[PDB]
C-alpha cells in the first residue's frame, strides 16, 4: 500500500563533496525505515537499518535522519568509490523499494564529438540498412541526438543507447542506431545526426546524401 519515493531523480557531485537524498512516504512510517546502497553488477548493500543507526563496517561519512513522513541519508566526504545509486526502504508494512537516486561525478562542460556512419554494399543483401550517430566522451548526461531525414526527426523507429560514465575519465558516449529495410536506403535521399548540448550554441551536424 505505502509508496515511498526518492528525490532528487540525479545528484551531481565532484569528488570530496556532500550530497543529500530525500525521501518521503505516502503514509507514515514511524522509524521502520532503511538506506541500502546500489552498485551496477554487484549485489545491493546495507548501509543504515535504523533511522540513523549505522551498520557495522560502513564509514563514518554516512549518515541518515527523519521521521514521521520525511528522511534524508547524507554524505560529508564522498569519496569516488561512493559514486554508486542508492535506495531507501521501508519496512513498517508490506516494505516497498523506492526507485532511488543516481549519483554522478562532476566535471568539466566538454561538447560532444559527433560523428556518422551510413550503410553499405554488403548489407543491402541483407536487406537491413542501419545508420549510427556516436558521441564521444561528452559531458554532461544531458547531451541529445536528433536522427534526421528528409521532412521527418526519425525518432521513434530507431534506438537510443549509452555508455556509463567513462570513469577513468568521467565523460559519456552514445551510439545511437538507425535500422531501415532493404529498400528504404534510396527512399529517403537526406540522412543526418543532429546534437544539442550547452556547449552547443546551435546544433552540430553531421550528414550523407543519396545521388
Amino acid at each position: 500500500e505505502i509508496v515511498m519515493t526518492q528525490s532528487p531523480a540525479t545528484l551531481s557531485v565532484s569528488p570530496g563533496e556532500r550530497a543529500t537524498l530525500s525521501c518521503r512516504a505516502s503514509q507514515s512510517v514511524s522509524s521502520n525505515l532503511a538506506w541500502y546502497q546500489q552498485k551496477p553488477g554487484q549485489a545491493p548493500r546495507l548501509l543504515i537499518y535504523g533511522a540513523s543507526t549505522r551498520a557495522t563496517g560502513i564509514p563514518a561519512r554516512f549518515s541518515g535522519s527523519g521521521s514521521g513522513t520525511e528522511f534524508t541519508l547524507t554524505i560529508s566526504s564522498m569519496q569516488s568509490e561512493d559514486f554508486a545509486v542508492y535506495y531507501c526502504h521501508q519496512y513498517n508494512n508490506w516494505w516497498t523499494f523506492g526507485q532511488g537516486t543516481k549519483v554522478e561525478i562532476k566535471r568539466t562542460v566538454a561538447a560532444p564529438s559527433v560523428f556518422i556512419f551510413p550503410p553499405s554494399d554488403e548489407q543491402l543483401k541483407s536487406g537491413t540498412a542501419s545508420v549510427v550517430c556516436l558521441l564521444n566522451n561528452f559531458y554532461p548526461r544531458e547531451a541529445k541526438v536528433q536522427w534526421k531525414v528528409d521532412n521527418a526527426l526519425q525518432s521513434g523507429n530507431s534506438q537510443e543507447s549509452v555508455t556509463e560514465q567513462d570513469s577513468k575519465d568521467s565523460t559519456y558516449s552514445l551510439s545511437s542506431t538507425l535500422t531501415l529495410s532493404k529498400a528504404d536506403y534510396e527512399k529517403h535521399k537526406v540522412y543526418a545526426c543532429e546534437v544539442t548540448h550547452q556547449g552547443l550554441s546551435s546544433p552540430v551536424t553531421k550528414s550523407f546524401n543519396r545521388g
